[PDB]
């Protein structure tokens, strides 16, 4: 059926699967091997001993090519995708991903596997527009302050709870190979159990695009030396597979993300509602305002009651507050010849016709006032009385009253008599 | 001091006075004796001899030469003033004498003293426009059905009042001198009696003008010298100024015409319709115990021009039937009453005052339509909202903005 409503056709709070946003997403990376073709050194142990080994990466030979692809491609442990930047490149240059997902994602986690020895400061930031501002998100570092400025493990307090963390954990050589590094962005967050009720984790969690910036590297002895070795070195960064779990952001009012008629990502928004991330919603249903979908609730925008007469409308926040929370929509430009908040009166030059509903479209007879008897031709909206001169009665003024006797005059149609 | 109304200032039918309308008037002759000047000749009698005489008519003579205004002077039974045709105009010739008073009279006699023995057939005829129809009035003459047609003394049928009649009396040559005919025009008459209230006898009387043709003279004798001629001594017609009973007086105009002072309130050369705006009423001619005056519309000072309905007056039961037209000053109705769609009657001022008429301040947004009551000012007040401009929230319910929902019920 509709995961987005039940059984019994109501609505109920929907989300999209958990998925990593990055599997088969493109990369954008400032550094990689091949161009031009250089070769790296890879120290690897055997019992004690270890003796470096000497490979080259050609950029065009697959068999010896690390390209960006090999960071969201499938990751199979007995054989690897690995990534690789260029010789050297030390502080204070910094190697740099950034990985655009088209589509606002609540993140829960962002994990980097290493087939070299893991970045001594890394640096992990998010997007909340589209590639436009970036916002620091996770920090590793051996010297927090001294390099990014900020003091090893800050407490999280309601206060801010979207601080920046930096950590001189997980930032360690050995494992010299397949080291991880897992950022997961509701750890130790003062809310993070009540999610759903608690705006600014959600804040926290959204995001587009994922910076990873690696300011400097772990080195041993060799360095200046005399054989650093000018034309490769074994100092550089490598990463087997780049994961970015979550969902899509839907606010709880999507069952899944599909694709838009030029191909984005987009919610397919149900209760109701419209906009990338179910955030606004659709037209002529503004009575009450837009709220995230919760466990409890559904919130899900209501249409606007114009006794069936007007089709647009818009939200008004005065009348919401002021009928209780209740009701905060009015209608526009009310066909049928009415008019008012819920196009539920007649509009001058009409009347009620009670023997019809107010939702049916006959409801305003116009007032057909007679052309002699009658003084104005401006009847009563509410009962359809026209205004009669003197002799004259009725609701049409078709008629002389008690005591009068009618008359062939257009001026004086009704006259006394004594 | 005005007769037309009494000491309580209400309007009484009044009359002119009756007076000689020839006196001073000059009259049209159309033979006079002088033109290449000629001669005469009167007969008296020794009581069995006839005895005449023979004397000189001069065209320039003062003591010879009856002229026309001999007919309208002052006349005197001494020293007699007469005029005088020229000799022998017997069968089938004739001797007009027209006299034009200038206005509508009621005529009551036409009196005619004769120096000349009286005619042996004569006519009094009439205008009731000014000179241009003239109908019969009397005839006179001893062979009425020979010269006249007419049939000699025949009866005046209710039918037929406007009738002239023809009759051998007064026709008679007995008096040579001093011949007296007079017409009454009532004479006859079947509804004399009731003259106030016979309009056909009313029509009758009413001439402008008057013309008196001498037609056959009397040849007494039987013997030239015939000298038989025509000659009036004094020419009266009496009568009042038709006013119709609303005039006193007949005075002369701004152009200079004789013309009735018409009082109440009507208009016209003899008082014959309403004056402007006085049209709530039909004009009638003023009565004994009635002078059916002109009354005027009440449009309470808010319309210029008025006009009658003889169908409202008589579903009026004969009361009113003046319709107003044009009501000004935002108002409409026959008699300027209640205010026009889009105003309203402010009941703090009279009903004549200029600004009886408000117009409608309806709130633009408390207000679902832009009319007033009219009759309270009330203006079509929207859910929550109180007030005769609709300007304030009701009872439990709240001031917002929203101009399509001012107020709002509370909790
Ligand atoms: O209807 S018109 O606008 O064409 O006015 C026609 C002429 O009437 C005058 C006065 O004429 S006068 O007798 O020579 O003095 O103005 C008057 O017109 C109407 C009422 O008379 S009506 O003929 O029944 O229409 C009034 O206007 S309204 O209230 O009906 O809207 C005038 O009042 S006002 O001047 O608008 O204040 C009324 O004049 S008043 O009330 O006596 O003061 C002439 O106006 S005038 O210039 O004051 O003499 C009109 O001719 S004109 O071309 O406007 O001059
Ligand atoms: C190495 O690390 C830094 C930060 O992690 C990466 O961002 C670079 O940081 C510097 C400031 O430290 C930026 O410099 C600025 O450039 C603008 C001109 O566009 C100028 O107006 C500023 O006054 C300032 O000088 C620098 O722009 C920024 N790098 C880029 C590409 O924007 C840096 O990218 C890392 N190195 C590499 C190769 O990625
Ligand atoms: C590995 O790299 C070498 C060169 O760095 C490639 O050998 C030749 O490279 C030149 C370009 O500089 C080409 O013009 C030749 O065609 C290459 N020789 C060939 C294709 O036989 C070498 O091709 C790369 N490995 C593979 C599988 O192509
Ligand atoms: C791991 O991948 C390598 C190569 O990607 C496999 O060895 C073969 O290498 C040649 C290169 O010319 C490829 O054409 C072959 O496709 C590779 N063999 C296979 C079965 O794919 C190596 O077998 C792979 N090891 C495992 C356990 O899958
Ligand atoms: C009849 O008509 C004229 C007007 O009177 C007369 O002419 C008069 O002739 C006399 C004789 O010389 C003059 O003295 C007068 O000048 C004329 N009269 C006037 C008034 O001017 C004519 O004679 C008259 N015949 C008689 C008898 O009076
Ligand atoms: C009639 O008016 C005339 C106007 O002149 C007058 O005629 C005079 O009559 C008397 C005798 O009656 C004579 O003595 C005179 O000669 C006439 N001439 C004048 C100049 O007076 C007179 O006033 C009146 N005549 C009569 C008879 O009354
Ligand atoms: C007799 O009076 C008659 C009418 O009563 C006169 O005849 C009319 O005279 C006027 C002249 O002003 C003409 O306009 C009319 O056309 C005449 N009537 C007809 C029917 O022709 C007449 O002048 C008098 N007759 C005589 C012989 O003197
Ligand atoms: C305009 O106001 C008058 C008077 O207020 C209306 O006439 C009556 O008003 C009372 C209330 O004041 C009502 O209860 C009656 O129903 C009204 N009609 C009668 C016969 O009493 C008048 O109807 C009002 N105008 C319009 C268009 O309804
Ligand atoms: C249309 O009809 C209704 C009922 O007659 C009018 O509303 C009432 O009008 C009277 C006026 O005397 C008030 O006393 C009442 O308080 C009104 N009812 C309510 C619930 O307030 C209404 O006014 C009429 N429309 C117009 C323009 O007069
Ligand atoms: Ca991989
Ligand atoms: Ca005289
Ligand atoms: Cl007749
Ligand atoms: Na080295």
């Amino acid at each position: 059926p509709d995961p987005c409503y039940d059984e019994h056709g109501l609505p109920r709070r929907c989300i999209p699967d958990f998925v990593n946003s990055a599997f088969g997403k493109e990369v954008k990376v400032s550094s990689t091997c091949g161009k031009p073709p250089s070769r790296y050194c890879v120290v690897t142990e055997k019992g004690e001993e270890q003796v470096r080994s000497c490979h080259l990466c050609n950029a065009s030979d697959p068999k010896r090519a690390h390209p960006p692809s090999f960071l969201t491609d499938l990751n199979n442990p007995h054989n690897l995708t690995c990534w690789q930047s260029d010789s050297y490149v030390q502080y204070p240059h910094n190697v740099t991903l950034t990985l655009s997902l088209g589509k606002k994602f609540e993140v829960t986690y962002v994990s980097l596997q290493f087939c070299s020895p893991r970045p001594e400061s890394m640096a992990i930031y998010k997007s909340m527009d589209y590639g436009k501002t970036w916002v620091p998100f996770q920090f590793y570092s051996t010297q927090c302050r001294k390099m990014y400025n900020k003091p090893s493990r800050a407490a999280i307090t309601k206060q801010n709870e979207q601080e920046a963390i930096c950590t001189d954990s997980h930032t360690d050589v050995r494992p010299l190979s397949g080291g991880l590094i897992a950022f997961s962005t509701l750890d130790g967050r003062p809310t993070a159990h009540d999610f759903d009720n608690s705006p600014v984790l959600q804040d926290w969690v959204t995001a587009t695009d994922i910076k990873v910036t690696f300011s400097r590297l772990h080195t041993f002895g060799d360095e200046n030396e005399d054989d650093s070795e000018l034309a490769r070195d074994s100092y550089f960064y490598a990463v087997s597979d780049l994961q970015v779990g979550g969902r899509c952001k839907c606010n709880g009012h999507a069952s899944r993300c599909v694709r838009d008629r030029d191909d984005n990502l987009v919610c397919d928004c149900k209760h109701n509602t419209a906009g990338p991330e179910c955030d606004r919603c659709k037209p002529f249903h503004y009575d009450r305002p837009w709220q995230r979908a919760t466990a409890r609730e559904a919130n899900e925008c209501v249409a606007c009651n114009c006794n069936l007469h007007a089709r647009r409308c818009r939200f008004n926040m005065e009348l919401y507050k002021l009928s209780g929370r209740k009701s905060g929509g009015v209608c526009l430009n009310c066909r049928h010849n009415t008019a008012g908040r819920h196009c539920h009166y007649c509009k001058e030059g009409f009347y009620r016709d009670l023997s019809k509903p107010i939702s049916h479209r006959k409801a305003c007879k116009e007032c057909d006032c007679h052309p002699v008897g009658a003084a104005g031709q401006t009847c009563n909206q509410t009962t359809g009385q026209c205004p009669c001169k003197d002799g004259v009665t009725g609701i049409t003024c078709n008629r002389c009253a008690k005591g009068y006797q009618q008359s062939r005059s257009p001026i004086a149609p009704c006259i006394k008599i004594p």
